[PDB]
């Protein structure tokens, strides 16, 4: 995370930890509690490529990295199908744990929006994790969960600051339709925030809008951060998680 | 190149190394001389962004990187429009050099293929540069020039062979339509070769079927190296290149 | 450390951990308290060439490194004069704090040996820290602080060993006599242990009888561990450490 | 090298380059050919632990590393008994080539200087190799035999140079008397040109003066490159090389 801070203890009690097995379970990607017994990421923090479960645990909400671990083995990897890179798009996943996580107020899932909700500019949102806080620059131990309060801009906006410095013709869409984004030079996710979640309190309840997918550097000049656009994938979602 | 061997000197005349400026011009993409004041390369090895031209030269075919340096300056980069990424498409791009090139046995073009040429699944091709002998195996000094014969296959079983492993829907393009395909788990371009050409034996005259575009990893199981097909762009090359 | 464990929570009330400025305050070197306002250390950890003491901070006993951070100013760095490198010798310092500590159970000083204690081989002696778990392998977060028995042995013997496999002539001394050694194949210390102690329990009473200096990597063949032996300089202490 | 700038063909017919067996067989120090079968280095290149003849080979005068490489089996490695580390001292060693070399205008031996040559202040000498332009910053390739001109130092002037700025006590020698100084903050051999030769015309004869064996970083403030002085090794050497 770029900009903002350490997150207080109480706060987005739905983030959680990717550990993939090595000479310790290390931090890849972030990712949130959607129900009991679901993870939401992205899918390009599991694959394209199938990847042994073994290899792969979660931890739920940790102030700091690493310090009070109490890894969750995971069942099934669910991957949308229409992915394969990023930039393409579709970029979201499920992780089924081995079994339900009882909730608290410590720790519990996030509200998935309507199908409706647009997340309009001006939009107070925030993103989390424990990525980088700069380009090539790691969270430095002892490894806090950070929050940044990020700016939604349309996707019109983003995809024409997109093509600024670039050779891309006008025409040929960067930002597409299943994407979001959100951030500036100042406030923006980063490398190891990824699956992580973009947050919006509407109507005083906190809806997920979206996933860190990718971004061209991190809080580079007209090249906002970009999030998988979760209303758009709810009917896939909502095909493995209960609603 | 993987599994390669070190090319004769009388070998491959059209090879170009391109140069970026830092502690000393250094080789990071392929090229091919296509004509006296051109050069095809990949899109990606110098978009989507816009690049400084002084930064940037080209060298010809040298039988060892580095040691006989005649850098040429550039001109003018043109990437296609419809590019962004390597794995969506339309990695291909133009460099029209400062001054014609004086041809010679030793250096000289490279034949385009006609628009109907269809370089069918199982044609002897050859591939050839300086890049990484391995998956993050970097090719020792003296740095020769390398070459490999890769068998060239079938669009179709390419993609099928990318879904393999993966958790991408067989129906979902991954292998494109501008894309052609060649090599095995011995054979192969990798890291380095980029933008370098794939040529192959038509008729007595040798035609560039391909640009080294991407692929996952270098000569892996069921991850045949991708390239541009040429002949997917010659109407675009010829608004620019003479013929 | 090489083939320890985890220390419990009671344990090496001395131990402290150096930290010097950048992106975050980060371990260098190890220490001991062996007075409220004094940190025995090495001298190569803080010399030969003068260093700025604001870069520099002590902390206390940990049992995970950067978690309870309570960095501690230095007022006064003391580095033997006869130090250069540690295969030369006097590799011993004082680290002088600004602020006297408040000694508890849990955070207090090491006694230092009599003048007359000589630490026959074969005593069991122990030596903590967070240094490397093997060569060139770091100690994986969160952290622990991790200690190791290893066994002290004779100068000579030592001097020998590091022989063994050398050019050096077997009358040239390496190990020297203001040096002392200990540990083996299976127990040593390593890179980032350094300036920690090595402490024997004498007579129901922990002395520390040596401080991690220097070592052919860790825990390799007839490359035992060297320490700079207290003993030695317990007059060069004494001149600034009161009673 | 320093501050240098390329070699003429035609000078430093005796240097040499130590290769030692990997990916590919790389330059890890220099040397020098002072007599058909016998090639003069540092000890640290070679020691203190004793090494696998087979992993070695020594290339003669190049004008560029790798390039024209004819790698030299060695038979022997001798060592100075007296050695163990640069800074203590006797940093000096042998190799025996498995044949003797074919002399010529292009590459011969240097000439040992008498027992009783001071090398002064002032009278110019030059140290060559294939090192580092710079602290931390490697020669680039096509790596080509550098030289530079460094001014001699007296044994004392140097000494106390080392002691400013560092703790050491001005009474406790660090450039000792078996050890010549010379360069400054913009003329100095670097990590690479270890082993290699700095020769002085004197009398219209290149004699060497000495061997590249350490310093505090490169051509640093205060810090000028300590080379094992040759006169002082005379009749050790000449226990094994002939006349
Ligand atoms: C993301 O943090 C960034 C988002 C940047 C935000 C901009 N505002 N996205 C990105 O870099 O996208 C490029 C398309 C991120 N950080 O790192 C990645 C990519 C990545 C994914 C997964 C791994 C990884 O180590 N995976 C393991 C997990 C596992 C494996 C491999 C094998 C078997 C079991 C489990 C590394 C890097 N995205
Ligand atoms: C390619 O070699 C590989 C091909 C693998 C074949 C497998 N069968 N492709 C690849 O990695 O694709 C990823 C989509 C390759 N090697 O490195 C790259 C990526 C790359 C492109 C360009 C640079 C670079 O340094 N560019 C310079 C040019 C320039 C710059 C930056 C600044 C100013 C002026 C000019 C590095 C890496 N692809
Ligand atoms: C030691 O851990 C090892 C011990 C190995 C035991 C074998 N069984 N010793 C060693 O490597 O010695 C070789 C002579 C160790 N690890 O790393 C070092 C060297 C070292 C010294 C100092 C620093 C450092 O960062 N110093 C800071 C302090 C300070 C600075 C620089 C600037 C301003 C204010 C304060 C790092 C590494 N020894
Ligand atoms: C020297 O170039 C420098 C000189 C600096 C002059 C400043 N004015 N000295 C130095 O750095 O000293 C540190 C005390 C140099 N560069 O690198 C070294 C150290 C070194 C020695 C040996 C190797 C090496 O790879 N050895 C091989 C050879 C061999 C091996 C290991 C195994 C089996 C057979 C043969 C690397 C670095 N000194």
């Amino acid at each position: 995370i770029v900009g903002g801070q350490e997150a207080p203890r109480s706060k987005w009690p739905w983030q959680v930890s990717l550990r993939v097995h090595g000479p310790y379970w290390m931090h890849f990607c972030g990712g949130s509690l959607i129900h009991p017994q679901w993870v939401l990421t992205a899918a390009h923090c599991v694959g394209p490529d199938v990847k042994d479960l073994a290899a792969l645990r979660v931890q739920l909400r940790e102030q700091h990295l690493y310090y009070q671990d109490q890894l969750l083995p995971v069942s099934r990897i669910i991957v949308h199908p229409q992915f394969y890179t990023a930039q393409i798009g579709a970029d979201i996943a499920l992780l089924e744990l081995e079994e339900p996580v009882k909730v608290s107020s410590h720790v519990h899932t996030v509200t998935l929006p309507p199908a409706s909700e647009t997340f309009p500019p001006g939009m107070p949102c925030w993103v989390t994790g424990w990525g980088d806080v700069d380009n090539d620059e790691r969270l430095p131990p002892p490894f806090p969960l950070k929050q940044v309060k990020v700016p939604i801009m349309e996707n019109h906006i983003c995809d024409a600051k997109y093509h600024l410095g670039a050779y891309t013709g006008d025409d040929v869409r960067i930002v597409r339709d299943d994407m979001l984004c959100a951030g500036n030079t100042r406030r923006d996710s980063c490398q190891g925030d990824s699956g992580g979640p973009l947050v919006c309190k509407v109507n005083g309840t906190w809806l997920q809008a979206g996933v860190v997918s990718w971004g061209e550097g991190c809080a580079q000049p007209n090249r906002p951060g970009i999030y998988t656009r979760v209303t758009y994938y709810l009917d896939w979602i909502h095909h493995y998680v209960p609603k």
